[PDB]
C-alpha cells in the first residue's frame, strides 16, 4: 500500500470560483473522508469544492473540453 | 476548515528511511483519519510513518 502522503480535503469553498481563473482540476483519493475536486488556479492554488455543486459540475465539465 | 488541501496518509513505511536523507519531519494534521509522521526526504518526497514506531521517534528527536 503506498506510504506517500496524498491531498484530501476538508471543507468547500463556499462561492463559485471565477471559472476564467481555473486552468484544471483533480479529484482527491477515495481514501480520503470526504469526495472532492481540487480546482487548479492560474496562480496555482488548490482550491477543494463539492462535487455534488452544479457550479462544481458546470466547471467540470468545460474544463474537460 | 480551510478550502485548501492538507497531506494524508493511508500506509506507514515498513523499513526505516536513511536518516541522512531526510531534511524535515511533520505530523500529518488531526483532521486525517489516521495519525501519522511524515519525513520529508532531500528530494522533497513526503513519506508516511507510524509515531508509535521507536526508529520514527527517534528520527523526529535528531530532526528537532
Amino acid at each position: 500500500y503506498s506510504s506517500d502522503t496524498t491531498p484530501c480535503c476538508f471543507a468547500y469553498i463556499a462561492r463559485p470560483l471565477p471559472r476564467a481563473h481555473i486552468k484544471e482540476y483533480f479529484y482527491t483519493s477515495g481514501k480520503c473522508s470526504n469526495p472532492a475536486v481540487v480546482f487548479v488556479t492560474r496562480k496555482n492554488r488548490q482550491v477543494c469544492a463539492n462535487p455534488e455543486k452544479k457550479w462544481v459540475r458546470e466547471y467540470i465539465n468545460s474544463l474537460s473540453m
